[PDB]
């Protein structure tokens, strides 16, 4: 029954209007659902992992730097969590069940110790939230699948810039990864 | 020197009576997939056939798709001229057959090890399906620091909108180069 | 309560007197204990993974370090002693696996971790040869992958007693492994 | 270009008053480890400091039962010992120098080391630090499985137990096919 909720890249740079790689409106639209579900997961005794892009300026060795403009730079406000989710972190970030995790690839597992931390705790299910549905959420989900985790996707708490991409990703999660789609109350959606 | 990965282009995925057939669009790439494989082989590239090998109540994929590519069945035989190429050159030191259980060609296999032994920097992806075993393989390759090439006329999906999502993902997110059956970049 | 026992390279080439990479007397001495403990684990309901060297290869760094051994399709890959009989009896059981490997570690380039995770196995029990090479590498990989570890002391062996002793110390003190006897009871 | 890995050469592992000190043998390599690191840097190599980062009362870490508290985040225990420390003050902000926190013994486990190396097409890793038979050994084995050529700087690795140091060196040479080199990065025969 040991579960972990993963909060992926829900920062000012991905969500806010002035954000450097902002998803804009669709990302902002999930603010209430993402904060509610994360607070709920925490209330249920789940582990919470904030897995956040930590980029550097002039990282010529990173293939991502040629693909997107500078975003989520180390030591910038762009890395601040957006909305009430940010308030949640300031309140509960010191709790032994809440984690902040820097990542450099899209997937929350790549080059991090997420798998190690989950295995230490004998977690068998990950609950995915954040942005973008078809990039960092999708990559994290695929890695989770290959690492043998059960997957839940919080449908109203994931978002993409592109609606067709969001739809592809949701279908992929359900039909290919065998993931459970859930709402903000963590109830399965049929 | 690069490596061409041939993903799941078997009877069960391609033939009209295949257990998990992609049908017409998978059949449509037969000429292109075999042309580009022979071409890559001609110019000294390594060839990795990464093929579903299914049996298995502990595999989560059992719930998601009907039995396909079962061991010892003709369903695992490579489709078309690609099977002919393997019959001719499967024993060449640069050609490989790898059994896999997940979608990604890297998951639970020694693909990364074999590529690293040969100091390969670039993988060229062919096969089916674009949005499942090709997409998963591409993403694993990206995370493992490989340069990626996708042979656009040698990948196929059941649904054209999924094939289009995957192609866009390769270019815009993974930084892959889309190439034609002559291994020339597309513009 | 269900665990996995890993049976590492206990084959003719590593054990038999004419073996291509034979560990000789100390490897032969564990034959009774390794078969006893494997049968006990299987009877208990545990999963059994035979993780066996499958060699061919100028590209393999190991080819320069050891003479040819456990070559694919040769008798050097046959399991040694009563262990071979257990495999004849139960090799087709859904709980028993034969796994080819190219590195020393049973995890490296294999699907061992995946198979264990499918089954929610939290504890691996290690047996076989050599204590300081394929058992050590496998133990280290298991540790980094968050498995609890048991080492069957009378069912592991090395060519050199000092290497065998180093490895056993490393398992207990660094990896936090439980050392057990052939009855799967902890040793004190 | 190669990468030199500097493993756990900190106060807690080296200094007389270190919480998990290897003592005199670890102190004895201070000159060699600092010399070889400055040399690798001069030669244009990448330098990775891979340093234990433990927390007090981490009940979920299996290492917590095995050793007393050591290299705690925000303590002096994590300070690089000797001239290596001075080198880090001098060049830590350089593009080729990296500081990597680790929780397991191996420098690769749960880190982005492999990712950073492959971004640079590094094919050979040069290993230094402590302990020879624990964080150096684990790092070497991980490097081997990941297909890296390995160099071990013999006078720049140390263990608390000399027999364990001897086992590890033999293992590197005979099992991993590593090249043993001196503080001048010249092969030892
Ligand atoms: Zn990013
Ligand atoms: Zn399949
Ligand atoms: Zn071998
Ligand atoms: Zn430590």
């Amino acid at each position: 029954m040991t579960k972990a909720l993963i909060s992926i890249d829900y920062t000012e740079d991905f969500v806010a209007d002035s954000g450097k790689l902002t998803a804009g409106a669709p990302a902002q639209a999930i603010s209430d659902a993402i904060s509610k579900v994360t607070r709920l997961a925490f209330e249920r005794g789940d582990y919470i992992f904030f897995t956040i892009d930590a980029h550097e300026e002039n990282d010529c060795f990173h293939p991502e730097s040629k693909l997107f403009p500078p975003h989520n730079l180390i030591g910038t406000s762009g890395r601040n969590l957006y909305g009430d989710l940010g308030i949640f972190y300031q309140e509960h970030g010191s709790d032994s069940r809440v984690f902040w995790m820097d990542k450099r690839h899209y997937s929350a597992f790549s080059g991090t110790d997420l798998d190690i931390r989950l295995r230490e705790r004998r977690v068998s299910t990950v609950i995915l939230t954040g942005v973008l549905t078809d990039i960092c959420v999708l990559h994290t989900a695929i890695d989770a699948y290959n690492l043998g985790y059960d997957i839940e996707i919080v449908k109203p708490a994931v978002a993409s810039i592109w609606p067709e991409n969001h739809q592809f990703a949701l279908g992929h999660f359900k039909n290919t990864l065998g993931a459970k789609l859930v709402d903000e109350n963590l109830n399965e959606l049929f």
